């Protein structure tokens, strides 16, 4: 009687979800929102909108979509990379646990997917925005997948610089392209697509990220992670090309230690500085990429300041 | 200059991805594919199609979408639940690592999303299909979120039976409704919606999953997990209501040990058998839910099915 009646009412209604339940699942996400950098991504979307011209509130939704995807991808990335810190603050999984952090990050990817339907009610356009969203999230995961595979199967595969760049086009290029492609699709206005420029921005951003992780130290957490970062990939291929067997193996040994020992981390930085000159090689490489934009007098890529502060 | 030429070529082309790359990152997923269950899920989809009549090619895609979703959900649930085994086999994260397993499962959620486009060439219907897919994946994550939070922050929140059933309507009900709603949306045909029946199947499935995890032991891994299972929720509320302070606290202590000790697990199960009578309560609750369908002569919930209902665990 009463039990069957309560069951019948339950199965005939939509699943129950409260604002309190929403606050509970949002805790790991709210924690990363404390991290700085929002001002900066906001600025890049604003500046690109000088070309695209989306109306303010449509731009607001693109921005929210991008923020959810970026933050969620970093919450998961930190679990994948066993990262203890992100922008100087403790990572969410060390506070709320890996289980809630993964579930919340995933939930926010689906909340971002839902916000796409609010960019437009035109069916054909909507289909195109969801396809952009789906394609670039697929690319991001393919790229992350390779980054993780090389790291976790090392020394099975040592990537070449070309392989690394293709991984970055997928991994870091994904959200850069997603944000821009959504904006170019919604533009009510503009010229050649800016996807090439934004691919270049993504490459520069990732090589700089990998470089600064080591250069600031010289926490160099990337060494503890065992990551096949741009300078590491240069150093492994360089020692291999030169027949520098012992040095090649010592770089591999230190990466495989997954060490937090400052003195050992410093020894790998010494190899990269004195033996392969990989940090200077990387500095020069980022400069060359940046100059491709600085000297784009014919605006083949462009439609300064952002590019220089790209790391934040 | 050759550097510029190469960078220019790279940024002017789609990102490079090979079939070898695809194979290497699919490892965690290929491994769970070795587990049984596929035939059973295909059987429930087949029976419901006797009502929905989708053409075979189209039913095949629905089935592929749901399978990718189901499998990716389990890869991730096992990481969340620190599970060593799934269907008698070692779980993927123990073999390939949590990093690859999480990324591959999430990749497969997006591959499933991609497959929705192959169900129709009509934009208005497509939007509906994507909405269904999005809504039920949101529900699944909301339910999973409560299940995890209650367990990992215990005793912050002791859920009631009512709370547990709402978490299940979200968690377990999510994929059952996703499959059924995609089918009802694509039907070219068929009576009242089967959503209420599918919600009941989800609840029966989950409470039976919880019950059997303890009754086949009586490896009771749910105790090691610390899960707020249907019998554990009944025991915790029964003890509080009855003033069994020590037993209420002992249930919490055992759940918090995250123990693999078989005798500590058996002590808890026997507290549920004899002190709170949670096992009998759960068996009876399951039977009552199943009878709501077996005694549905007017076909108010119902549109073979009964066979699936008794083998729902598979
Ligand atoms: C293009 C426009 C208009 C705006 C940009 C909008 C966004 C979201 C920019 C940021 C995109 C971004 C930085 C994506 C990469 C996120 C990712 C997958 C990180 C994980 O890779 P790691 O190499 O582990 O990164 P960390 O070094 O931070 O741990
Ligand atoms: C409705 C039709 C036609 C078919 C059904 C098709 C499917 C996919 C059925 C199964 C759906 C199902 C059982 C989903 C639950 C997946 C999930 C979120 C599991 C995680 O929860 P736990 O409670 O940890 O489960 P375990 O006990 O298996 O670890
Ligand atoms: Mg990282
Ligand atoms: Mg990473
Ligand atoms: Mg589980
Ligand atoms: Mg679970």
């Amino acid at each position: 009687n009463k039990m069957e009646a309560k069951i019948d009412e339950l199965i005939n209604n939509d699943p129950v979800w409260s604002s309190q339940n929403e606050s509970l699942i949002s805790k790991p996400y709210n924690h990363i929102l404390l991290k700085p950098g929002k001002n900066f991504r906001l600025n890049l979307i604003v500046q690109i909108n000088r070309v695209m011209n989306l109306p303010k509130d449509q731009l607001a939704i693109v921005s929210q979509i991008v923020e959810l995807l970026h933050n969620s991808s970093l919450l998961i990335d930190d679990i994948e990379d066993n990262a203890p810190l992100r922008r100087g603050q403790t990572t969410s999984h060390l506070i709320f646990g890996v289980p809630s952090t993964i579930n919340t990050a995933n939930y926010m990817y689906f909340r971002a997917m839902q916000l796409v339907s609010q960019l437009t009610t035109k069916e054909p356009l909507y289909h195109n925005l969801i396809t952009i969203f789906n394609e670039e999230l697929i690319n991001l995961h393919r790229g992350q997948g390779l980054d993780i595979y090389w790291r976790d199967f090392l020394p099975e595969i040592i990537p070449t610089q070309e392989m690394y760049l293709n991984m970055v086009m997928n991994k870091t290029g994904g959200l850069f392209r997603l944000t821009l492609r959504l904006m170019e699709a919604l533009s009510p206005s503009h010229g050649h697509s800016l996807v090439p420029f934004i691919n270049l921005l993504g490459i520069i951003y990732q090589i700089r990220d990998d470089y600064l992780n080591l250069k600031d130290f010289q926490f160099a957490e990337d060494i503890t992670e065992g990551k096949l970062s741009f300078p590491i990939v240069h150093a492994l291929n360089f020692t291999k090309t030169k027949g520098q067997t012992e040095q090649h193996n010592e770089i591999l040994r230190i990466l495989l230690l997954r060490t937090s020992d400052k003195d050992i981390k410093l020894k790998l930085i010494q190899i990269l500085e004195f033996d392969t000159n990989s940090l200077a090689y990387t500095k020069n490489f980022i400069n060359q990429l940046v100059n491709m934009i600085k000297n784009d007098n014919e605006n083949k890529y462009l439609p300064l300041y952002i590019i220089d502060h790209l790391s934040e």
